[PDB]
């Protein structure tokens, strides 16, 4: 209980200090990130959250608010909340305290969610349709039957744990700079700044929030918390429409500097934290990375010790799709060829057979009747912008190819997956599905094995690191006949 | 040095005991999977191997082999492999006895690949263009240089080494009933089981190798190291050809069996340990939980402690997006619809507003002229199999639809990505592109936004969870007018 008003500076401390959060948390790892921080001109060090048990830092707050409620017998009363991320940490909280705790959600919130929390301990109620209904019940149910709601972040205990952090990371690197925090509601950013600002002002204190979910950098500007008309979703656990509050907007007057960013960058940040510490963030985990990287560049900081929060690491394997989907396109991973080659009768093979070495990620046709059907070709490259200059000028010695790759938006992110179609004309043609293991040109293998006396009409292939069926072909290694096939009628035939 | 024969059982265990693997490796915690366990019954832990600081398990035998090589001052003399996930064991020990190491491998490589050695410590040396042939030279300059061998796996003492997991399982739990292996060359199983068999021999000990590189059980059944004509290759650190030597078709007579599987499974193993433990496989690491989640099964081992190994973690981000687009296969989680919806100068909405709430993963249309222009329509589904049978039933009333998602290998994998191509005739349309925060029905407002009085000629979407650009959309909430674009012309257009 001890602090629902207007803590000052040191009462923080003190409140940190004496917060009971060991007993369910951890000291979380604080690790030098090699690749980047070669890269950049700095030391960059992260903040290895997502190692809790609950994955996340919510653990900390939730812990220390919940352990020194009971000092009151109201524990016997009870506790509940609304949520995904954070009604994780309550869950498990209430579990080792023995205190029972509630948490409300939507009505169609995710089993996968859901399981968690009831895994971790806690009981939920299904019931909203919308958040701040699944909200208006739980604090309805306090009221009545008199649970302790439990603040995702608006609350000076909460908050208080959570500079645990800080607590920390003070601890683990003295030599600290400038430090990258996330901004949801606050809570984190809020524990973070006291107590650094008590402990050693020096260090700088930038949050760093969604461009699409910036609660604080507008209130900030109104001096108000403001409500967001949007709020975006993928930065799950930093989709917060109205700061904070007091203790928020309050507590952000020891931060230094206020930065936003967007979604794609996020998906960088994600990235890089798997490629040197392989670690796995959550679009909110990396955000901090991101502004980062963000600042070093607005500002030029060469030569400094820096360090951000791996805030939390709860995502869907599925959702990693998506990221590196954003990636590739800011990129220059691969060549993306409009190539035109004449031929019908003949064949695809002589062009293949100059790009035979080199990697195939895409090689998609339909017959169409132009003296020269056009060739939707995708080629994996190293040297980047280089070595795309070549296959091109190489490929200068016969058909003429466009480099539809380069800024081309709409190939790299819609065409691509849309070339097909169908031909003209009825057709007396037959479809074939092959597959083959993936090498460096099993392609052309497969293209030479297959001959070149084909009338083939169609094409399609996508490959190393995205599909495992090899190759559909249909003309006038595996084979199946899926000639009549349904889809293909439907929309490919024709 | 002290092993190059034939160890008896106990020598191998003196080898273990006596092995420095601590003064550079690390004990590997070993978690139970909540959700898996639950799932399959029976208590299934993970031995977290991608934990050392080379992200697997190679330091161990690295380290003790060549730690035990400077008894002789041939460190001075030196050391050699030729690799990319043991070449970074190597490379780590190396720094860490002060004794030069030298790592060979193929020419084109991969910076990545050759920065984490180079980073690690050691020095690459680029020669080959295939592998042997980056052997032939390690091998060499051996010889020349006088540098020291060091296997990836054919060797007592690098074989001891690893057995030193084996020791720490034991240790950990010792109420283990199975222990599954990885098999690549075979150091790992075969210093495994050695171990356990002296200790514990009611411990069960099964290798479980890759479908595609079953070196073992192909040793095993003639009896005969056996070169291997082919290897796959996604588990790269099993890629082995003829299983180890001596010390392994050897030591694999402490056995208890042995067992393949399919990349694919692979890919959902992989998908296991990222949900429950958050951790991160590479195919290897992943193979041996897929090879038990297959045991379980075909034995109806219901009841045991059994465990695996997360034998490594080094894999490319982008190398995530083949998985999931492999388990999503595997999993039964979108509707896939050839809709047909009669109308072409009045719209798609009427449709779409009975999709409204459920979720859009694809909608992919272009103008043909058939009275009615078909729709290759993706839901998202929850209750598997019944909530389509609803949709379905749903869209009863109207149109008629095709259910072409359920086995149709041909929409869910190629076809997904062909739906387009060009019209019939020359056409005055015009091309657009818009970007809209993606929710629970944000097309639809879309679409009703977009209005109704348009001759749409077509239209492309993929959504939550593979890409941002939203829509592209062709008539006769962000715009941009892409009419007469590059990709568009050469393969829409027409
Ligand atoms: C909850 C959370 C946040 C931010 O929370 P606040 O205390 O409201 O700022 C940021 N990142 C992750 C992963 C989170 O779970
Ligand atoms: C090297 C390795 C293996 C198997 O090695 P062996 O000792 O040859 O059996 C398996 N999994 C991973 C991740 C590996 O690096």
């Amino acid at each position: 209980q001890p602090l629902s008003g207007a803590p000052e500076g040191a009462e923080y401390l003190r409140a940190v200090l004496r917060a009971p959060v060991y007993e369910a948390a951890q000291v979380t790892p604080l690790q030098k990130m090699e690749k980047l921080s070669s890269r950049l001109d700095n030391v960059i060090l992260v903040k290895r959250e997502d190692r809790q048990p609950v994955h996340s830092f919510k653990l900390r707050g939730a812990y220390a608010m919940m352990a020194g409620l009971t000092e009151e017998q109201k524990a016997h009363g009870v506790i509940t909340a609304s949520a995904g991320n954070h009604a994780q940490g309550v869950a498990f909280s209430s579990a080792r305290l023995g205190v029972k705790a509630l948490i409300v959600m939507p009505t169609a919130t995710a089993d996968i969610k859901v399981d968690a929390v009831r895994g971790f301990g806690g009981e939920v109620l299904l019931h909203g349709a919308n958040f701040d209904e699944a909200k208006a019940k739980a604090i309805e149910l306090s009221q009545q039957q008199g649970f302790t709601w439990v603040p995702p972040f608006d609350h000076p205990m909460v908050i208080a744990g959570q500079g645990t952090l800080a607590l920390e990371l003070l601890q683990q690197d003295a030599h600290l700079d400038r430090v990258f925090v996330p901004v949801g509601g606050g809570g984190l950013a809020a524990g973070v700044a006291v107590l650094i600002k008590q402990l050693m002002p020096q260090i700088k204190v930038i949050a760093v929030e969604a461009e699409d979910s910036a609660c604080l950098k507008a209130a900030l500007d109104a001096g108000h918390p403001v409500d967001l008309p949007r709020v975006g979703l993928f930065a799950e656990g930093v989709a917060v429409k109205r700061i904070g509050d007091e203790t928020f907007r309050l507590c952000q007057e020891y931060l230094d500097d206020i930065i936003t960013v967007d979604s794609d960058a996020i998906c960088a940040a994600m990235k890089d934290l798997f490629e040197d510490v392989r670690a796995v963030a959550e679009p909110s985990g990396a955000l901090a990375l991101a502004g980062m990287k963000k600042y070093i560049a607005l500002h030029n900081i060469r030569g400094e010790r820096l360090a951000h929060i791996l805030s939390g690491a709860n995502v869907n394997f599925h959702g990693l799709r998506y990221v590196s989907e954003r990636c590739e396109l800011g990129e220059q991973r691969e060549a993306l060829l409009a190539v035109t080659i004449p031929e019908e009768k003949g064949s695809f093979l002589k062009f293949c057979q100059l790009l035979g070495g080199r990697s195939v990620t895409e090689f998609n046709y339909r017959f169409a009747d132009a003296k020269n059907a056009c060739i939707f070709v995708g080629v994996r490259l190293s040297r980047g912008l280089e070595e795309r200059k070549e296959i091109l000028q190489m490929l200068n010695d016969g058909g003429y190819s466009v480099v539809d790759l380069s800024d081309d938006e709409m190939a790299k992110l819609h065409v691509r997956y849309m070339v097909g179609g169908r031909p003209s004309h009825p057709l007396q043609e037959r479809l074939y599905s092959f597959e083959f293991p993936e090498s460096p040109g099993a392609l052309l293998r497969f293209l030479n094995t297959l001959g070149t006396y084909w009338n083939i009409s169609l094409f399609h292939y996508r490959s190393h690191g995205t599909d495992y069926g090899r190759v559909l072909a249909a003309f006038e290694y595996d084979c199946h006949d899926e000639t009549n096939n349904p889809a293909f009628r439907f929309f490919l035939a024709g």
